[PDB]
């Protein structure tokens, strides 16, 4: 029993995290195999951020220009390469802690782990999820830039996203592997601002599924709807979507639990339509909708990395 | 800026599960050096679980009969001792990737990571607090006991929880890594049930700090309140004391944000009374009470 934001164990991505510093900046990198990737804002200084030409900058500097730390030993960089706002350095030795791993673009909804940390020195281990509105609600401080979001399938860390900056709101913005952010975020000095958010519908069911496992019962009611008739109501609480994909998804637990998705998406039209009533589900008084679907699958039956 | 429930790296603690078989019993072990630390009910048969003698059990057990799975090399086990609720297996082999470590026994509040496993492979990483019951609140199914709960002091892993058993309200009931229980919770199926829980009101004053640290201020008012007029309340809604150590502990935090404990004191009272109002402070609508004041000064500062 239990539910918990859980992340996927750090241990893989930790033995990659190395500290990068180019001239006064000095951030997080990814080493895998012989090459460190980075945010490409590490070129970076006073007028360098504000009209960044990062073809031209980069240009600029010279391989030992860019100082790279693994732990207590200076790796060199024999090569620089920009790929969109990603920075790869080549370097000499190729990590021996390097994991199998993939770079995956995720899509908003989609959870992942985030393993923050400063000086190239892992400090904590988080779950969050993209946000429809393509930012993350992270924990970050000055320092923590470069930091990872991995998901581990069976023996392979799949990277999806690298932390570049953080919005006037206290939200993050970052990109993939491939450098490509998610968002309609740029990694210079300008007015950049995160669209209004929406809660991860598809997210928020696995989470009262979740509960029902658990054995928290009370907001279960005898109705179901349309699916049409569901996205209206979703739409008016700010609400994503539910697709038939999303229904497909929560199938198994569906199964599992002897509800219907349509059965649970009344449930969901009740809580949103009539609050909690000074009630919680697994200790929340707000609707969770950082647990996937498969997060869930994975919590409640135990799949080991 | 941001506040999130965050855990410690779990990489340190990973390199030390193994996977310890005993007869039918599969759990984990905790691989230290050249000793696999584990509960010692992987003893325990289905007649002897309500009242098992463990000293009378493990007498008849042979090195032999323990089965230590570290990935997919097998080890041996060359002695085998109980220190209270703990069974000490002896290995041949002393774990290479061993780190710098520490047991630690911790106190209701106390916040630590815990690397949740299945048959000696890590599943997940998650954070929680040592209840005021001494229960944790875990996520834990069949095949998880022997997981273990730690926080990393900047090197050093200082291991504090072993996972024993889970209680009839879904909570959990383990040890620190010397076998002491914590709580009145013994690892016997006799009828136990978790004390009644309170809020962990220093707690809740230390992420009441970080809120208005990340420029959260609705709940602040003009009010103060003495030690005492504050307990009065807040145990009327099931809320820890305060005591004059909690209030030197948010010191930092009072003087960081220009609000004294006193006066965060009576936003906390107001709060208690009125309810959030269909408001959350940092992304929740109930007061959070596992963070202490020492992660709330690590993560913001
Ligand atoms: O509770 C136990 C164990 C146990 C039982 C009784 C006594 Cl007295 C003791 Cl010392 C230990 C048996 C193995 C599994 N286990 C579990 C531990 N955590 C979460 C569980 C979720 C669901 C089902 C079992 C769980």
């Amino acid at each position: 029993s239990g539910f918990r934001k859980m992340a996927f164990p750090s241990g893989k991505v930790e033995g990659c995290m190395v500290q990068v510093t180019c001239g006064t900046t000095t951030l997080n990198g990814l080493w895998l195999d012989d090459v460190v990737y980075c945010p490409r804002h590490v070129i970076c200084t006073s007028e360098d951020m504000l009209n960044p030409n990062y073809e031209d900058l980069l240009i600029r500097k010279s391989n030992h220009n860019f100082l790279v730390q693994a732990g207590n030993v200076q790796l060199r960089v024999i090569g620089h390469s920009m790929q969109n706002c990603v920075l790869k350095l080549k370097v000499d030795t190729a990590n021996p802690k390097t994991p199998k791993y993939k770079f995956v673009r995720i899509q908003p909804g989609q959870t992942f782990s985030v393993l923050a940390c400063y000086n190239g020195s892992p400090s904590g281990v988080y779950q969050c999820a993209m946000r429809p509105n393509f930012t993350i609600k992270g924990s970050f401080l000055n320092g923590s830039c470069g930091s990872v979001g991995f998901n581990i399938d069976y023996d392979c860390v799949s990277f999806c996203y690298m932390h570049h900056m953080e919005l006037p709101t206290g939200v993050h913005a970052g990109t993939d592997l491939e450098g490509n952010f998610y968002g309609p975020f740029v990694d210079r000095q300008t007015a950049q601002a995160a669209g209004t958010d929406t809660t991860i519908t598809v997210n928020v069911l696995a989470w009262l599924y979740a509960a029902v496992i658990n054995g928290d019962r009370w907001f279960l009611n005898r109705f179901t709807t349309t699916l049409n008739d569901f996205n209206l109501v979703a739409m008016k609480y700010n609400y994503e979507p539910l697709t038939q994909d999303h229904v497909d998804i929560l199938g198994p637990l569906s199964a599992q639990t002897g509800i219907a998705v349509l059965d649970m998406c009344a449930s969901l039209k009740e809580l949103l339509q009539n609050g909690m009533n000074g009630r919680t589900i697994l200790g929340s008084a707000l609707l969770e909708d950082e647990f996937t679907p498969f997060d869930v699958v994975r919590q409640c039956s135990g799949v080991t990395f």
